[PDB]
Order: structure tokens, then C-alpha cells, then sequence
């Protein structure tokens, strides 16, 4: 629905995050990601957690999540939203972390990393 | 461009979709219908209503991001004019003349089949 | 990586910026932009520079850059990330302007200006 930031909030913007290449040491021309949308989303949400934690922030501090999916051929070229929702539910609305941010999921035509099916963009804010 | 004073209270909405043509139909048949003008009218009303339930109006909007899909009924063509027909009913009006920061891009699809528009909103009251 | 704003920040939101059409007075049916991604990104990033300067802001004040690319027909419909990077680096991470904002680059299906290969959306803030 909606999230409201107090005027005393400290706001942190992340770059869009992609899954890790299977070999981060591969050449610029063979660097690529593997896995289906659910697997890749799980990797990317963990990266968000890790980056946020290194700032003293938690997944409960997320105020806005923008998720860009690439269509999966097995799904008629459509975005794999069900795969995404599985991973997303492991990280948000659970008991370790109950909160859910404002979010948006759209199907894009492509991402910069070959084989990547998901990129996530994050805004977090710690009230004060 | 819009500049927020440092005393602003800022609100983020989730992306908003039009309503399915049959919300009780099965999981694979859920879908939206209508052209861009009609679907934009449903979505902008949801934005209006959600904002009102928080004490905010369309004048409080600072950033509108609009994702359009090509219209299947027109062979996948982008119906930007339809969007602008609906959009003008809500913004740049006389009750509230101001214009928010906005972005309109054509995405490949939305999570609701047949949906041609999603709107993402940022609002702030001093 | 990440950019975090103190709660003293004044935040500025720009509309998405497109490259200029090759004939701004051409018909609604022939209006179109030209050039490859690197050329257009250089035009679009300049509009960001110019608009910020007119607001008392600099490119170092940019906190978030969202870049939407259209696939280049000359690239089989692939996004021209290398062209984008050439242009982007003339503007961010230089020696006069060292800062780099949180950014996201994704490939969309289309933009509202035919022939446009890039739109850039900007959020800026000067701390106080």
C-alpha cells in the first residue's frame, strides 16, 4: 500500500542489484548469471540484506522495492512472478522480518548481465 | 522539477494496477481489459483514493512514474494519447494546477495480463 | 553501491529526460530522435547537468540515477550498455566530479519518442 517517512529519517538509496555471475572472474564477454527467477531473486534479496546490514540497516528498514523481471521462455516469454513471489515471501512478511515495503514489479526487455532474470532497486530509511 | 523542503513528510505507494475484468475467475484467467485511457482512469482513481485515505491530495504528488504496455487490441502499439486523455482529467487542472515530476516508459508487461498501465507515486506534505 | 542522505537534505526530483528530436517541428507522425546510445546519453546527461545547474545543484548532488535503455536495432535489439558507459563516465567519477550516485540501468520495450534509445530519471539532494 503506502509507507510514510518521517521528516527526521535517514534515507539510503541502493544501486540496482543483479544476481552474482557464476564466475565473477570470467571475461567481460563470458560473464553471466544462471538459475531461474526464484533462485536468482533469492540471491539478489540476500545481497540487499548484506549491503543493508553493512550500513546498520535491516530488511524492516526497506521502504521501497522496485523489481525488474526478464521474461522466461518456458512461461511464454512472460515474467516469472510466481517464482519471484516465492523468494519475496521468504524475506518479507515472515517472522524473522514482518514488515513489507512499497513495491513494484514490472517486466523489462533486458538486463545488463546475460542470463539475468531479475534486478532489484532498494530504498531504505531509518527513522530517528 | 520538484524540490522538497527538509521538513517534508514523504510517502511511497506501491505500483498500482487496474482491476481484473473478473476478480473471482481462476488464477490463469485473471486479466484486465479496456484501452489505455480506460485503464489509466481506474489506476489514477486508485492513486487518488489511496492518497485521500492518508490525508493527501493529487497536489501533494512529487513524482509519478508510469509504466505502459502496448495495446494488444491495437497490435501492441503504444497508446500514449489515451494515457494523456485520462492523465489530463487528474493533473494540470484548475483546482490543482501544479505538475509533478513524471516519467513514462514502455515496459514489456505487468503482473496482471491485459493490464496496459501501472502508476507509481511519491507524495509529500510540508 | 549505496548513497545515504542525512535528514537535513533538500531533495529534488526531475522528470525523465529524453534526447532531442531531430525535427521538433516535424509532424506528430514523423517526430523522432536520432543517434546511437552514447551520443544520446551524452545529450540526456547534459540536460541533467543543465537543469541541476539552474537549480543551484551539481552532478555531485545526484543521489539516484535511473537509466532506461531501448535495444539498439544495430545491436539486434540489445541494449548498448558500452555506449552508455562511455557517456556516463564523462559525467560521473571523473576528477573534477568524483561522486557516483546509486544507479539502475534496465532495458525497457519503448520510450515515448521514436528513435530514442535512452531516458534518464534523476533524484538529487544537497545536504545542509
Amino acid at each position: 500500500q503506502s509507507v510514510t517517512l518521517p521528516a527526521n529519517s535517514e534515507v539510503t538509496y541502493l544501486s540496482g542489484l543483479l544476481p552474482d555471475p557464476v564466475d565473477p572472474k570470467a571475461s567481460k564477454e563470458q560473464i553471466h548469471a544462471e538459475g531461474n527467477t526464484e533462485a536468482q531473486a533469492r540471491v539478489v534479496l540476500r545481497k540487499v540484506e548484506t549491503i543493508l546490514a553493512s550500513q546498520g540497516l535491516t530488511l524492516g528498514d526497506v521502504v521501497q522495492l522496485r523489481i525488474y523481471l526478464v521474461g522466461d521462455p518456458a512461461l511464454g516469454g512472460k515474467l516469472d512472478f510466481d517464482g519471484l513471489q516465492v523468494a519475496f515471501r521468504e524475506f518479507f512478511g515472515t517472522q524473522k522480518q514482518p514488515l513489507k515495503p512499497a513495491r513494484t514489479t514490472v517486466q523489462v526487455a533486458g538486463l545488463v548481465l546475460p542470463g539475468a532474470l531479475i534486478e532489484v532497486e532498494t530504498v531504505a530509511a531509518r527513522a530517528r
